[PDB]
């Protein structure tokens, strides 16, 4: 019998933004001091990019299949996802796949990504006030950029947007593909006549998103959309991993994980 | 080669409930009239009143072992559930199970519930502002009933509270078990003095959450709260099946699950 | 905690043959006095030609579905065919696909059909010796009939032959539709230049193929190519599921799946 | 799309044994010209033993994960094992449990060990006979040893007995852990008075078992047995790999895996 925890992210090949990765698995061997700690890829094209800087990057199933190998026969699998979309239920699948394989894993359980229930919800509005920039004064917009999704979880974009309006009426959700979109946010920023605007990504890590889709020189950027309408735009490049608050979420549902596992 | 079409509601054992579902049935009949149609029903409780009355009232499991014995082999299942939360989620492992089996199904495909996408949402609530009652005034807010669920898929109902908002400010949306809950919408209500609301269920059926815990005389009721707080409430009891605008929402995720089975 | 054992049969719609499935239900029940037994049946055509009787005749999907209905929530299925062929590897896979599905069965165990391992090969051997009838004198061959199979589990008929061999040389096995053929069995009897030859069913009950293939009036018959050849044959029309000595066996096997459900 | 084969043996860490491997491999890429072929191994401990002397040597899992990673999206596993036994049926439920994971393989096919239906155990009878050595003199025994195995596959080891026999009287299964026994194999010598005897390994490659428990210098040994009888013992120390006849039998059944891909 040996537990093990498979920490799976997005990923991201971008060394100004990896170390918020590090910084999640310190937390975890802290709160988990006895228990093997390994570390899987989402992205099928990050592994990609990782594997050409020569780091091992291995896919969920490529994780699995070695810990299997090691001996491992209970492991819980927690996803650093924002949302339960489509790289979540891929994970959750292959998980699944690999329990109870002949001579292999007995159990593997799923952590929950951040915006689990409506409580999480709650829980992330409010760890998201409390990660926010010390220097943003009252009233000024904060907008919180997510990828978003065409799966149905993408639906916990404006559920978020519901949770973090009960705490601050300037407090916005953004997304790159799906809704609320840029557009959307536009609009709530004009009727605000907002002057200065905080754009925070929502994901982990701030990778390529949040690098250039939101803070980018190209026009098509969200700071240059907002310099283009006289805002002066306020782009926070760190992840959501870097913050405790947020990352306890994360947390607490990995040890509900581990607690599946008996 | 017999395609087949399973329709699968939560289930009402009340009679002025039931013929709502007879009119999805009818229009499901009306769109794809050379393909027969099936029921089941998702709540254990509901098919042993059933059974109880004489009733025929399978399971999603006893349905499909029925049409696997007809000979079909290749079944629409179409959820008339409202969100994608723990009684589809078993509805879509259910049908998945009898997919491949030897001698029997060959596939069988699940349509989304009523809130699938975010653009199912904001056609949702599109919908259910179409089905409000003529005589709602301009400003009198209109209390959507959800059941709410512990269930991820919770966060449908703020979401959908989302998209109502943009369309008017004084709809809302409260659950009987999740999240935003009775009392939140009681919040809503006292900052808007509202002196008549109107009570309109979510659910495809109204039920006994309906009747009696929106509209029931007991004390605990919403119209009872309503009333003790000076608010003329106005209880609606036709479920979302009822609303043409709202069940075309079903039907076209009918026909997504319908052209999947190719 | 609801146990039940759900016991599956080839079946039989043949009236004459029929009682020799009651026969086994009240070994089981004597067996297990305080567990629920159902039954199922895996010919699909035998359950066609049944429910025409007037007769309910359930798939063990219908079966299992229906048991999960009743509240049951661990099923030991027993297979009463004699190898794990087609037949068995789908009741298997049906088996397992109710297991864990939300809100129905826990477990669901499947016992081993009559020549599970090489053990049991060498215990049928036995049993069917003394199941002979006491009127087969010594040195008269014995032909046992199997169904045969292109499955790949066809190889247990020689595998048996090997076995019945070791205990007298003169007993032979031949199948319908596998290997050994019914010619193999005739090249094995011309070289004993046998005058008289007994035939058994291998089945547990003589269905169609015992009272036809095997003994039928039609030239194709076992016993009229026997007797063109001058052989007397000595048919007997009863299956195995008669013997005490063989029913053992598959109650050996319902106590092993039992035993699995914890 | 992009097909792959991946061959699977149960694998050797010895140097004099893996070279027949290698020919397997050729074979393979002679037939199959443009396919790419992997390599991966059955036994944990043989894995264990190749990685200690700095050789990849993958479990089915990790080498399926890691064509998942290269793209493939139909892979045939073909089988070097020599019956359906449990080492078979493991690598099934693992090739399985990759078909159609999101984002990875589509298709993962299985190709059937040596001894698959009568028919192949029929060819395997005349493929082993093909491969005698030219030195074995009409009626001196030969005794075949395979596995064996507690798993209801080990009836292919009489099953294969019997299409021997039909061949030449002299020809003998034996097994180290199952049936027919050694103990069984001395007994048929017996009774033939033979005085020198031949001994051939049934599996693909004389690993282990060929090497020490059929022709050790340890007292248990076949041929250490054999010589306190007064037997002269003539092993044979290739594996069943090494026969052009036996390895064409491998070679329909990827055929026969590689057209169930499309
Ligand atoms: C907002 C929250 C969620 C939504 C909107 C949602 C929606 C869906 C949808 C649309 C599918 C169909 C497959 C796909 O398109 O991905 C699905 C499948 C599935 N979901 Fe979720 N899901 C949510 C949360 C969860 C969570 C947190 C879990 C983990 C328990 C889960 C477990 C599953 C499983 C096991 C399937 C596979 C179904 C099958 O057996 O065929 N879902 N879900
Ligand atoms: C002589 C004995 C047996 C033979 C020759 C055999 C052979 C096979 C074959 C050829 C398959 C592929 C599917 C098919 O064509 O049916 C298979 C699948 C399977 N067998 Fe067996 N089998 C035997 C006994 C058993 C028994 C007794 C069990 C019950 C534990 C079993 C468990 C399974 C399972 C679970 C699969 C599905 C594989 C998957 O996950 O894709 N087998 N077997
Ligand atoms: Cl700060
Ligand atoms: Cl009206
Ligand atoms: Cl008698
Ligand atoms: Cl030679
Ligand atoms: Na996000
Ligand atoms: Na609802
Ligand atoms: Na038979
Ligand atoms: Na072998």
């Amino acid at each position: 019998q040996k537990t093990g925890i498979l920490l799976v992210a997005f990923g991201t090949s971008v060394e100004e933004a990896r170390p918020a990765l590090d910084k999640m698995g310190d937390r975890v061997r802290a709160a988990h001091p006895d228990i093997p700690v390994r570390w899987a890829y989402t992205a099928k094209m990050i592994r990609a990019k990782l594997r050409a800087e020569g780091i091992a990057a291995p896919s969920p199933a490529e994780a699995l299949a070695g810990m299997a190998e090691e001996g491992f026969t209970h492991v819980a699998v927690q996803s650093l996802h924002t949302i339960p979309g489509e790289e979540f239920h891929g994970l959750l699948e292959t998980a699944h796949a690999f329990q109870g394989l002949p001579k292999g894993l007995t159990r593997v359980s799923v952590g929950l990504p951040l915006i689990g229930t409506t409580a999480d919800a709650e829980a992330v509005a409010e760890a998201l006030v409390a990660s926010l920039p010390a220097d943003r004064k009252p009233g000024e917009p904060v907008v919180f950029m997510g990828h978003g999704t065409p799966h149905p979880a993408d639906i916990c974009y404006p559920g978020l947007q519901y949770y973090l309006w009960r705490l601050d009426p300037d407090l916005l959700v953004g997304t790159v593909e799906g809704s609320p979109s840029f557009d959307n946010v536009m609009a709530e920023l004009d009727v605000r006549k907002a002057k200065r605007v905080w754009l925070m990504p929502l994901m982990a890590v701030a990778g390529d998103h949040a690098r250039n889709d939101m803070a980018g020189d190209e026009d098509d950027s969200w700071t240059s959309q907002l310099a283009r309408r006289g805002i002066e735009a306020k782009p926070v490049l760190h992840g959501t991993a870097e913050s405790d608050a947020v990352a306890a979420i994360w947390l607490r549902h990995l040890d509900d994980a581990l607690a599946r596992l008996n």
